[PDB]
């Protein structure tokens, strides 16, 4: 048991000043004022660094020189890499149509989940239904380890989208050339998330808003966006933020095609999109968490929540990362 | 002196219930409760109809079977007064005739005609809206021809309300001169990038012509002009609510991003308040078949939208409160062309230009300068 003190701590709702976060048994015992801290506890200093729950990256193809090979070692190498940049949780993406590769993926993730709690959260299946009956049932059978699947709403029957959504899987629209009507139909069918907004989607025109236009117009649809100043012009990010409010998540379509890390993403959103650091942090934690249904366990810094945290300096350099109450990065 | 009573009256800021609007000498004397009404005044009933300031249409090519374009016989004061009478039948009491042309000669006649009209008809057709020449249908250095034009335009800023130009095709100095002469410089019919667009805003542009139309597509890498307009908080812009030129979803997205800077416009052409089957416009031959202005090819070629139709469409298809819609057809446009302290609302001193319509959106009456000009 110990407490983190001497630094601004962001809980997910506000910034606390002279408080502390006491960690115990991999969980957050409580976040209280430094005064209320019992005298018998170890105190670990933050040195002024901002302390927040670890970032949750829900769209990751690979990092630290590896891509998902589809084994648990890859999964743990990616984890160690993400930590060096404040990311404590992520979703490995599996691009494939090989029903065989999918089974191995599902199997591998399941094996990993048993060994490593609160880290790689689950699979993100991209394909087959893209645009660039046995399957559906298979996917639902393994909804316990398949967190989300990306498909093109034009290329898929609505019944397929419903089944996936009822199995508790997050169905995402992406790599599509869908019209607004086509897009809206997929939302009614159960889709509740869109993969990296503005990318792999049609252009927005006045006559046809397209999928992006639909995502922007649908208030109840979460969606990720790549803040690297390369895949999406910052002006579009600002426009999206205003239209999507609390439904916009920061993602790094990171690979070995961006090379963006989450703090880099946080920095870019704060110094180029004029979004308050407070909101940006929610876009890298609370919102993604909320989007994949793990919020009552990972979105914030609160009693009972898993102790996955990250701390960085005002100039955006990771000073420390904590996974399950254990310091794993010290800078 | 008389007062309008018995109907919801929208002032521009809120809806009043048991109040009245007293008109006198073409002006609005005051908007007070029916009780506070002196006993010696004539009372005109609205019959439950909503009463609001007349609509201001800042992008109009023609209506009632006439256009203020092409043939030099059309660009006259009679056309200007026919368009006015037409607009009234649909609640529009003020507008800006658009003149598409590069004929320095046609421009002079236009400027001259507007000036003649302005002397005869106060608070109606407000001024010219020059579209072209600096467009991009097919460099911050100013050429010689640019200069003669610019200087001419500034000389006549008194009757030239706004000009539409493509920010890529024009030196910044030209945009500043126009803006300093008091003219509203608008971005439109452009293929400008966001950077190009932003440069024109810093140069003085403060308005964009019919958003999403005659502009590039918005992509992730390049937001384009539309993306810039949406991102710039201090830029007013018009938008065509006919469910044809812009999908209603884009309108909703724009409304949310532009807040009080979005104006309802009808890129209306001759068919508007008429029974025309086909007509010429911009050299192209356009057909009005199925309330849809198209060309030989079948491409959208203008609109036949009237302002109440626009108001109706925004209320029943964009989920925008009637209150806001009305601001988009009055207060905002007014604010955009700088006539707000005279026409945007129903308040003491403001010109008495009003329109009244039933809940099902039918104009029951239009008042210009305190005079009933439409009764239904």
């Amino acid at each position: 048991m110990y407490a983190l003190t001497q630094g601004r701590i962001f809980t997910g709702h506000e910034f606390l000043d002279d408080h502390a976060v006491v960690i115990a048994d991999g969980l957050i015992k409580s976040v209280c004022p430094v005064a209320e801290l019992p005298p018998e506890i170890e105190q670990r200093s933050l040195n002024g660094a901002i302390l927040s729950p670890g970032f949750i990256d829900v769209q990751l193809n690979g990092c630290g020189g590896v891509q998902f090979a589809v084994s648990v070692e890859t999964l743990e190498i990616m984890q160690k890499a993400n930590e060096k940049s404040g990311c404590t949780n992520y979703l490995p993406t599996l691009i494939t149509t090989s029903d065989e590769l999918m089974k191995q993926g599902v199997r591998v993730m399941r094996e990993y989940l048993a060994k490593h709690p609160n880290q790689a959260l689950g699979l993100h299946l991209e394909g087959p239904w893209l645009n660039l009956a046995a399957l559906v049932d298979f996917l639902c059978e393994n909804a316990d380890v398949i967190t989300k699947v990306t498909l093109a709403p034009e290329m898929v029957p609505a019944e397929v989208i419903s089944k996936l959504a009822n199995a508790g899987i997050v169905v995402s629209a992406g790599h599509s050339n869908a019209t607004l009507k086509e897009a809206k139909a997929g939302f009614r069918a159960g889709i509740t998330f869109a993969t990296h907004l503005y990318n792999a989607m049609p252009y927005i025109t006045g006559r046809e808003p397209g999928l992006a236009g639909a995502i922007l117009d649908e208030a109840d649809i979460y969606c990720g966006i790549i803040a690297d100043g390369l895949h999406v012009d910052y002006a579009n990010i600002r426009n999206a933020k205003r239209l999507k409010g609390d439904k916009l998540c920061l993602v790094t379509d990171a690979t070995a095609g961006s090379s963006l890390t989450m703090i880099e993403g946080v920095r870019n959103l704060v110094e180029h999109c004029g979004i308050a650091l407070d909101e940006v942090l929610r876009m890298a934690t609370l919102y993604p968490a909320r989007a994949i249904g793990v919020e009552k366990r990972l979105g914030t810094l609160a009693a009972g929540k898993v102790a996955n945290l990250t701390a960085f300096t005002p100039d955006f350099k990771i000073t420390k990362t904590i996974v399950n109450g254990n310091e794993v990065v010290t800078q």
